[PDB]
């Protein structure tokens, strides 16, 4: 288990690189890692870029359910314009919580680490979960994407119970 | 001691109310109220919505800043000079933000007293007051931030 980078680390501002080489003993490794680091901060979701390494890889799923899945060098393509307000998390941003925009309906391609292609149609909060991830790929933390600032706050005081 | 209200509370996004009567018992209990709480917290300011009073005065005082209680303020920049600069709240505790503020400023409010106050301000000083005067409409410090680049956690930011 890996320690998560907190917001105001500039690794969490970085542009990921694509990974070249598929079902390789390392992107096991960085896989399981992953997995590991996850599971035992309770994650829906984790991104290569917030254990401090700069790859395409994002982990995601929990039983909405959100099928388990690696996903690795993605693109999304909105289906629609239409967008959804919702409240986000991030593992890099403790105690804080926040209503973000997101496209409701995606379509979404990647990779396993296998190399098996990937290609998925995704709404609501998988679509929502897929979005936040890729967004660490890309340098971005939710708080960049939030446009009212009057839903930002900590979590204890946004949700006493 | 008064709870400081953390973001995420509707009290720090309104309109604070001017004070019309001064030098009353009432008022008088909130400034010690406010210095209290500011000084339990180590604070070089504090607003009164802060503690849930949504009431125009702010305290503020730490080129050392003169410890201060303004009323009813109102802030006018001297240019249109702007400066970013590193800030943090006692509302958004553990993070800190970059934040353009006017460099120069005059401000006017009153003493608890009703006394009229008038000073120029520039640097850190007019940070200060602008911060302080922003929670009197219902503005926290990330609501001034354009690029969240710039913002995080105090420890990570600064270790
Ligand atoms: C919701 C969009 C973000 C999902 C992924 C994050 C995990 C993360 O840091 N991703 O990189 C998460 O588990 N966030 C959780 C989260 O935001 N949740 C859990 C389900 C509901 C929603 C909070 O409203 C908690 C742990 C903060
Ligand atoms: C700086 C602009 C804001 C000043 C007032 C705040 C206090 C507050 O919440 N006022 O409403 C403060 O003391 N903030 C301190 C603060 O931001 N400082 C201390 C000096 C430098 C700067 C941190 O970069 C700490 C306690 C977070
Ligand atoms: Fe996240
Ligand atoms: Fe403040
Ligand atoms: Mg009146």
């Amino acid at each position: 288990i890996r320690e998560i980078l907190k917001m105001g680390d500039p690794r969490l501002l970085r542009i990921a690189d694509p990974v070249d080489h598929f079902d390789t003993p390392e992107l096991h490794e960085l896989v399981k890692d992953m997995f590991e680091t996850m599971h035992d901060a309770n994650g829906a979701g984790l991104a290569a870029p917030q254990i401090g390494v700069n790859l395409q890889v994002v982990i995601f799923g929990f039983g909405p359910p959100v099928p388990e899945t690696v996903l690795i060098n993605p693109t999304i393509t909105p289906v629609s314009q239409d967008m959804e307000e919702g409240w986000e998390g991030c593992l890099s941003v403790p105690g804080l919580r926040g209503a973000v925009s997101r496209f409701s309906m995606i379509k979404y391609h990647g990779f396993d680490q296998y190399g098996k292609p990937i290609d998925r149609v995704a709404e609501g909060f998988h679509a929502r979960v897929v979005q936040h991830e890729c967004d660490h790929l890309i340098g971005k933390l939710y708080p960049m994407r939030i446009n009212d600032f009057a839903k930002f706050g900590f979590t204890e005081v946004l949700f006493p119970d």
